[PDB]
């Protein structure tokens, strides 16, 4: 149930709300976004539903919808339109206005719709368009750009402004704002580009009363219009009901079925028309018409029934506009960092109190804990990392309007694949022709054009009812595919060879839905007599041939072909004793030519795998990523595609699970059907999955773990399957191209859309090519992005702790680092490094091992502690080595910083730490397995080299920036070379530590604490099934 609350508005109250939400703070905007009821109570006063300009909809979950007007008030909730009915005082959806009208009403609507009625119904129903509104820059900002670390950055900016660091807070604010605005611009431009490649309209012909017609746009279509369908077919603009002629539709975009569907004219009657009862007669929006043929009249008419979001495709894409729910692994890491930073802050407060500095300085340093935990350039570094990942994906043709979900691509353990249009082509392609030699079959010939010039070749070429329209063959889709395969050229009719004799059709018997076959009579120069061909259903066509021409294994071979989802159509022929002339061959009755045939062969049609599918599936199976086929097609085609695709290896068992509906007196039962030709896969249909979910809730986890083929699977069942897999703690990806996959793509963690319609403009990922090559690309980019994010976080931690240790060592001496030294270290070094280190691309190939999913790892913490030990050792060694020199004179301990600068202690500590900030940057930037080698990042190499050169110039060149940076000029060149030597030892030690840890720590962890269990539910289920398989 839902409740609609009305809220009118007043100008003074609106301006008051605006000023109190803008001039006061930005916090009220986010608070109102968290709870819209407070915002609507503050801005809008309660009113009556008949006078409301606003509705609050809870279904509780609260949505605020404005009440638009066209004296026709309405509102749009998740796409659906709810007009305000003025006689019953409610907002009734427009979907309910055509309810109850019968088939006679639909047939009376075949004379078009008058213009005045057209405008009335366009006001009522709106445009015939599935339009998803663009997210504005504020909403895009909140959902994408902001991070919880920007709150820390805002607090630190407030702290800086409190302690009067204007040229530092301003620079940090500029960097963060530029990163945020550039990311918003990139995401907005990608969304606009996605929505510019979707064609929301066509030029459709509509009947108009009075015998006239008019070519209107596809958006002017309203329920009641009578479309005139073109004979060449094309995409369907809306949901209609055939009232004249019949169509041949390819509904693979809505249902996933690859076999073309024959839609027939709606039958006249008093019963109410229903899109489910009369689905055999309805044309659905988004489906492709392959052939529109009319018996009576010169046009194929289809009365429009639903337009816009009330269509089937509109209903499918409307269910994903419902809002439903990345940093939790990093907040634990920053809390672990905060423990160390708090210990250091306690030490700093104690050692500053011993120095008797003002208490305000002490409390400012205490509050500096937040800046220590979250560095100033951490949010900017993360935003730039996501920007680099998004740009790298876009340069490959993949649109990512949710850059925060790129890291989820590196966590994927399972990928669900649609079959029709994603793994295979949309329709049926010619598998081959099976000739006959003597009395028995011959091996299948994949290319019928390679056949000799015999009866079978001419039967494949000429036995059809094709026509020429705009220099292209127009007719039955299977006939089109057969003639394309045979290579012959269409020009009663004449056919020229692909490069023999051009045979000419002398007569043609039309294809009938009762006889399930068609016949032609052809002749060619140099022949003794005409030759009549027959093409149709193999079972009944073979019933016309001679018993000595049909092989004894005909039924077995037909069963073998039709058990794999193939569309077999038989061909037959017979020499005709008729004279080769049109005076007699045009008067031949069908019954004489249909009898005493000779089976020439079979023509196998199959749903063809795309060439880019098998390598990708084998690649995913090599890296131990589960491949699951989630299709709306039948079980035989799905199983055949899985077996020939790589999801099921030829040596791996496949089990069909068949759930029986519980009838009266019996309960639901599961029976498993093992077939011939993870080593144990499960195949099951949609109804079987639905019965297993509700009647066998304990066996559902085992089905989900072992199942690999899910056929006849409804869109709601697809998204339910994705959700159930995610309940097993899977990270489920999904690749789809149809409207049936929208719910699965939205519910999945990484949903890549191959669609060219409005389903793509709201998907996280959208590939520009119609293959699944994007899936390995997305996974590689996700692994690279996860590795880069972990490297950035580790570098920020190492930086913060290095600077904190340096500052503590200086505080113990009653010294500080220095304002301009702080500015150099942060802005010039760490901001540059964090920006340019996120630029390294993904590795060329996928790997078996995934990147770690948590920042609190024994490897990560151990590496951080060892690098900190090395850094602290180097800095303290430099300090205690400066303290043992003849030229060294101690600082003036009486005065405090920054007045005791320049001195030797600060100079040495800054000299060592500045090199450490680059060493710890080159160290955490790891390449393989998940990233390219470091040296491929030319900007980052150049930045590191230039900064190292600058720091070596500071160390060695006498008088270079020793004044600005408040450094002290050292005259002992031996000490300068010894400091450089300490820097080199730190460099080699950091790299050796990283290599030794990365190569020997997992082995040490395995040997010390043997992890004999896992917490992921699917892994425990896999262990349990390995110990005891569920189907014995
Ligand atoms: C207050 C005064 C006296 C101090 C001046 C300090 C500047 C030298 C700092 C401030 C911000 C720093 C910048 C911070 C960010 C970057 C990003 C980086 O450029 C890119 O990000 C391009 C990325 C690509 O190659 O695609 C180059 C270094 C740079 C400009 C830094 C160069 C040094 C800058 C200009
Ligand atoms: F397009 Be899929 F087979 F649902
Ligand atoms: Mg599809």
């Amino acid at each position: 149930s839902v409740r609609l609350s009305g809220y009118c508005g007043s100008p003074w109250r609106v301006i008051g709300y605006h000023v109190v939400v803008w001039m006061m703070a930005g916090i009220p905007l986010l608070l109102f976004r968290w709870k819209p009821l407070w915002g609507v109570r503050l801005r809008l006063r309660p009113c009556n539903l008949a006078h409301a300009e606003t509705l609050v909809i809870e279904i509780w979950q609260l949505f605020t919808v404005q009440v638009q007007t066209e004296v026709l008030r309405y509102y749009l909730f998740q796409g659906q339109r709810y007009i305000w009915i003025e006689t019953q005082q409610a907002f009734y959806q427009v979907s309910l206005l055509d309810h109850g009208r019968s088939c006679d009403d639909v047939h009376r609507s075949r004379h078009g719709l008058s213009l005045q009625d057209q405008m009335v119904r366009k006001a009522i129903y709106g445009p015939n368009v599935i339009s998803i509104p663009v997210k504005s820059y504020p909403q895009l900002l909140v959902d994408e750009a902001l991070n919880p670390y920007y709150g820390f950055q805002a607090f630190s900016i407030a702290l800086w402004l409190a302690d009067h660091y204007y040229w530092y807070a301003l620079c940090i604010f500029l960097i963060s704002s530029i990163s945020i605005c550039l990311s918003l611009y990139k995401t907005r431009k990608q969304s606009q580009t996605l929505r510019d490649m979707v064609k929301l309209s066509m030029r459709v012909c509509v009947c108009r009363p009075g015998g006239e017609e008019e070519w209107v746009d596809s958006s002017e279509l309203v329920p009641g219009d009578c479309l005139v369908l073109p004979q060449e077919g094309g995409l369907m603009p809306c949901d209609a009901a055939l009232v004249a002629g019949e169509c041949m539709v390819n509904e693979s975009s809505l249902t996933g079925e690859s076999i073309p569907v024959l839609k027939t004219a709606l039958p006249e009657g008093l019963g109410p028309y229903c899109a489910e009862t009369h689905r055999r007669h309805t044309l659905f929006c988004g489906t492709l018409i392959l052939q529109a043929r009319a018996y009576v009249g010169p046009h194929v008419l289809a009365v429009v029934t639903r337009t816009g979001f009330c269509t089937a495709k509109g209903g499918l894409v409307s269910s994903i506009l419902h809002p439903r729910p990345f940093y939790k692994h990093s907040m634990k890491f920053v809390a672990a960092l905060s423990v160390l930073a708090l210990l250091g802050t306690i030490y700093s407060i104690f050692i500053l109190y011993r120095n008797r500095v003002p208490l305000n300085e002490i409390v400012i340093r205490a509050l500096d804990l937040v800046t220590v935990v979250v560095p100033p350039a951490l949010p900017a570094a993360m935003t730039v990392c996501t920007l680099y990942a998004q740009s790298r994906l876009r340069r490959q043709g993949i649109f990512c309007i949710h850059p925060l979900r790129i890291n989820l691509g590196g966590k994927l353990q399972l990928v669900c694949f649609d079959k029709t249009g994603t793994l295979t082509e949309d329709g049926l392609d010619v598998m081959g022709v099976v000739p006959l030699k003597g009395q028995a079959f011959l091996p299948l010939v994949p290319e019928p054009r390679r056949l000799p010039v015999g009866p079978l070749l001419r039967a494949l070429a000429t036995c059809h009812a094709l026509s020429r329209l705009q220099d292209t063959p127009v007719g039955d889709p299977m006939d089109l595919k057969m003639v394309e395969s045979t290579g012959w050229v269409l020009e009663d009719s004449a056919f020229g060879t692909q490069v023999p004799v051009p045979v000419s059709v002398l007569h043609r018997f039309p294809f009938s839905s009762a006889l399930q076959r068609m016949s032609v009579v052809v002749a060619w120069p140099g022949a003794t007599q005409p030759e009549a061909y027959v093409k149709g259903s193999p079972e009944l066509v073979a019933g016309l041939c001679n018993p000595e021409t049909v092989p004894t294994d005909f039924a077995q071979m037909l069963q073998s072909y039709t058990a794999a989802g193939y569309r077999v159509v038989a061909l037959a022929s017979k020499p005709l004793p008729t004279v080769p002339s049109l005076e007699a061959a045009q008067q031949l009755t069908r019954d004489t030519v249909e009898g005493d045939l000779s089976l020439l062969g079979l023509l196998v049609m199959r749903n063809l795998l795309k060439p880019q599918t098998t390598p990708v599936i084998q690649a995913l199976r090599r890296t131990r990523i589960r491949a699951v086929m989630v299709t709306g097609d039948n079980l035989q085609t799905a199983v055949t595609v899985a077996r020939g695709c790589g999801m099921v290896a030829p040596q791996e068992h496949l089990i069909i699970v068949h759930a029986t509906h519980p009838e009266r007196g019996q309960p639901a039962s599961l029976e498993f059907l093992p077939m011939e030709s993870r080593s144990r896969h499960l195949a099951l249909s949609g109804p079987t999955f639905g019965i297993i979910v509700k009647h066998f809730p304990k066996l559902l986890p085992k089905v989900l773990v072992q199942g690999t083929v899910f056929a006849r699977m409804a869109p709601e069942q697809k998204t339910e399957l994705v959700c159930e897999l995610q309940k097993l703690q899977y990270c489920v990806g999904m690749c789809g191209d149809g409207a049936n996959d929208c719910g699965a793509l939205k519910a999945a963690d990484v949903g890549i859309s191959l669609s060219q319609a409005e389903a793509s403009v709201v998907s996280p990922f959208t590939s520009s090519m119609a293959s699944i090559e994007c899936v390995p690309m997305v996974i590689r980019e996700g692994r690279c992005s996860l590795d880069t994010s972990f490297s950035v976080f580790k570098y920020m931690a190492l930086y913060s702790l290095t600077q904190f240790i340096s500052v503590l060592i200086l505080y113990t001496i009653n010294t500080n680092l220095g304002d301009l030294q702080f500015l150099a270290i942060d802005l010039v070094i760490t901001t540059t490094v964090a920006v340019l280190m996120s630029r390294t691309g993904p590795a060329l190939v996928l790997g078996r091992v995934r990147p770690p999913g948590a920042l609190l790892s024994v490897p990560v913490l151990s590496s951080l502690l060892l690098q900190m030990v090395l850094v602290t050792g180097v800095q303290l060694g430099g300090y205690f080595l400066t303290l043992a020199q003849p030229w060294f004179v101690p600082l003036n301990r009486t005065v405090a910083a920054p007045d005791n600068l320049p001195n030797y202690e600060n100079t040495v500590v800054f000299s060592l730490s500045s090199f450490q900030y680059l060493i710890l940057a080159a160290a955490v930037s790891k390449g393989a397995p998940f990233r390219r080698p470091l040296y491929t990042n030319v900007p980052f190499l150049v930045a590191l080299a230039l900064l190292s050169s600058v720091l070596v110039g500071l160390v060695l060149v006498p008088g270079l920036l020793q004044g600005p940076l408040a450094l002290r000029n050292i005259t002992d060149t031996g000490f300068k070379l010894l400091l450089l030597g300490l820097v080199t030892l730190n460099f080699v030690g950091a790299f050796m530590l990283e290599s030794v840890l990365d190569q020997c720590l997992p082995a040490c962890l395995r040997r010390l604490r043997p992890k004999r269990a896992s917490k992921k539910r699917f892994k425990q289920l896999e262990r349990e099934l390995a110990e005891q398989p569920w189907p014995p």
